[PDB]
């Protein structure tokens, strides 16, 4: 599904500790320093946390989030992306 479907469900698909875990990588990559990181930054969050996305997801996330984003990607979108991976991954 698209971000529109995944946005609310994402936080429910994962456990609270997963959300808290991912927040660590988001916090360091916060480019605006407020709730917003770079689009490629979230893609890198995967690597640093041992998550391996498909080659298409890397570019996918950037453009999909860019439509709703304002030059950056929100914490929600960053969280949603993880979930999108967890679905395709294994």
């Amino acid at each position: 599904a698209s971000m529109e479907d995944l946005q609310a469900e994402a936080r429910a698909f994962l456990s609270e500790e997963m959300i808290a875990e991912f927040k660590a990588a988001f916090d360091m990559f916060d480019a605006d320093g407020g709730g917003d990181i770079s689009y490629k930054a979230v893609g890198t969050v995967f690597r640093m946390l041992g998550i391996n996305p498909s080659k298409e997801v890397l570019d996918y996330l950037k453009e999909k989030i860019d439509v709703d984003g304002s030059g950056t990607i929100d914490f929600e979108e960053f969280l949603v992306l993880m979930v999108y991976i967890m679905k395709q991954d294994a």
